[PDB]
């Protein structure tokens, strides 16, 4: 056992390794998406600079994740960071939607690794989840909703125009 | 349902527009006490600034947990804000002492809130009403007792000289 | 009787009063608008920004009004303050031409005032009002009354292009 | 009763004054430490900086325990501060094991102090045990730790030359 | 025997050892007093803080002492630091005729291990005491009885007008 | 077709997304590494350092990749990203003798894209190459010849000084 591990149970080391990964897939389905907006055929480049920022963002909750890991006396173990599911994001607006569900899909890994922390007794790992991760989720998800909302609203996105207006106005 | 509403329980929302109303009313009774001491026969006016600044500070409360109904996705609905239980505050000591009176029963309903959050395991609100809420409400509580305390010791309210030099030097 | 009391009558105090209330009633409308358009849902922060700074300025406006009350010895009766006529907004245009018609009902308030102090011959309360209220409604009527035109003139509340355009350009 | 006393419950106040005297403590073993490398015949002046601070700086946990104590009505009740468990302390590494070890005893008595605040339903006590006290534990004893295993790796307690190296390019 | 040790009697060693301790008792006593005035129910904040600015000075006291003891080679020997003789200090005039009675007892520690140096023909001991905590001393105590005297004649206790004055415009 | 596609080939295109996958995965390597050394039971913080720099800058080199890909109008298909072969890296010298073997690994993969593009007669991906990687990869690889051949001649890994002086020293 390490010198330094107290209080921290097995599933929880084993929770924070499975964060570690869901954040460096977020970070690379952000990658993806901020390419996508750079295409010749798409050219949204503050779409483009938008999910670039949200991926670096994503890669340092890894890395934080990854620095608790071994505060706290675990041990990272690392997995495949599994390519997105899709290629094409098709419009800014679809990204928004793709960007919502997977935010929303991290919160509730966030939700369940406090919970389990919680479960085990282990409040300085429920506290480091609702310092530092938790309220970013719920901003996260707020700001991805407004934009979703914006967009819907005019036109998007049927209206090439809308979207062009967003990016200049919105993300610019 | 709203797009971003996440592990936000229907109770929890409603005790959120409650809590709402209860600090736009802290901030109405404020508000009274301040312009109590502003007039003429009373004439304390260190008195009046420093509940004029809980007025505020109060509508900044109330602001902040709306922005939080949004945030999760719930909705807001707004309550008549109550007039005050008095017209006449009768001296700086009373004030204090209702002012204390109203932010522990302000303190009471927000952990009656950090209650329903970690029974409904929202661990975002729980930590949103100990982070923004409870250390607020103990540092408040803590000062008014303090000033209760001086003025009891130094003679109010009996003493009209006690109130003028607490105004002055503790106040001022 | 006050000791500074002079040359005020008992129905210019209640007016007084009255409009005290009425002006916290609009800023609490004011409030209301603002969180409506930080909904998730509606998403436009620059209508958000301009009905909150409106509701803090309602606030001054029935802060001045406490001052002038005591400045006069008469007496401040509060009464509740009651909440808006309603929870949802609809659209940008729609709150706008809500405020409209408010601020209309405040100036009428404000003119019946001012016709009081004349009938009473209290030439410090007409100024008072003349002074620090009158043009303040005309011009709040006026800036309401071409944002009005401008969001009917742009689409409004059909296009949500037309809203988002006038959050950007002309609240922004 | 303490008039700013609320939902505080008599065990909570008792095993803050017992931390309160277990942070005095912890400051004593380092004030030890500190002077101990400071003796002629050992002469690491980096070690003695390093644990001085120390020393200050867990005076200053417990005056902030104090605090706390209070600022929620409790009583304090000091009690002897028992004076540390060696004279000589040997070496850096085993001064470095004799450091880690306290912060572990520190860090399990905070838990069970964040128990004991969850167990009451006290959620502003468990959140100032989170927010000043549980991090700040785990990050001294993986500070610790770290420099466990370098003096461990470089060849202490046996190289004096591993010893001084180590106060120049870690502690220095 | 230390290869720093010169003209260092075994009496006086041990006389340095004791009054390290007392240097420490005198801080606990004074951290006592310190948090005694933060009480709710006595409020008196600059009181409070003067007893803090002499409870970190008599660690410096302290900390000079160890100091001593390894520069001229002895070494030494901590004992536990009794707690002060008393929980509540009963008012701002009671604690400071307490703090003089404290000074004069250390004065007089000092004045014997004067004695005892001059008596071992150790004159940079004597040097070291008279420089660095004879005189220091005598200004404590005299700051001490001057307190005292005004509180007394302000008409402390009985008056808590009185002390609220004095900390406000002596110790603030 | 790509609108802006000129002159370049399907077989560059492909094998310009298999090197943005072996930069990607460089820079996971890098990042297990980096944390391996911030393990408390291995704790070289400079060695940690140093791995997350590179990390940082083999993302880069994928981004820039990226950006090509786009310019060319070729179309970017993302892979996984293979976890490292290894967990643990034993050793600040069997890491460095790990990533030079790495650098040597993507030197090979860039010179095969460059000659496959001078095959092609794309004398724009050929220069690109040329430009912003090959000269990089030579530094890179003769910086960690270096490193290896410091760590051999100090005695590592054998020697736990040798490595901690080489953190001290070269890497810090
Ligand atoms: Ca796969
Ligand atoms: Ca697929
Ligand atoms: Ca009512
Ligand atoms: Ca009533
Ligand atoms: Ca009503
Ligand atoms: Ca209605
Ligand atoms: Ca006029
Ligand atoms: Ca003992
Ligand atoms: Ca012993
Ligand atoms: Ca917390
Ligand atoms: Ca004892
Ligand atoms: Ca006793
Ligand atoms: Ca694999
Ligand atoms: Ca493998
Ligand atoms: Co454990
Ligand atoms: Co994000
Ligand atoms: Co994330
Ligand atoms: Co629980
Ligand atoms: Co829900
Ligand atoms: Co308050
Ligand atoms: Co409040
Ligand atoms: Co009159
Ligand atoms: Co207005
Ligand atoms: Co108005
Ligand atoms: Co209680
Ligand atoms: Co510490
Ligand atoms: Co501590
Ligand atoms: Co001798
Ligand atoms: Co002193
Ligand atoms: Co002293
Ligand atoms: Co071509
Ligand atoms: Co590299
Ligand atoms: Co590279
Ligand atoms: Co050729």
């Amino acid at each position: 056992t390490s010198q330094v591990r107290q209080n921290y149970h097995q599933d929880s080391e084993a929770a924070i390794n499975r964060q570690i990964n869901l954040e460096l897939y977020a970070s690379y389905v952000y990658l993806s998406m901020s390419y996508y907006f750079d295409r010749d055929d798409v050219a949204l480049k503050n779409f483009a600079k938008y999910f670039l920022h949200q991926s670096h963002e994503e890669r340092e909750h890894a890395e934080k994740l990854m620095k608790l890991q071994n505060q706290r006396g675990g041990r990272i173990f690392l997995q495949d960071i599994q390519k997105p599911d899709e290629d094409d994001w098709e419009s800014g607006l679809n990204a928004m939607e793709a960007a919502l569900h997977l935010e929303k899909n991290v919160n509730q890994s966030l939700l369940e690794l406090h919970k389990l922390a919680h479960d085990k007794n282990d409040p300085h790992l429920a506290d480091f989840i609702e310092t530092h991760y938790l309220n970013e989720q719920v901003k996260a998800i707020k700001e991805l909703g407004d934009h979703v909302t914006n967009l819907r609203k005019m036109g998007a996105p049927e209206s090439g125009l809308a979207e062009y207006l967003f990016d200049k106005h919105t993300l610019g």
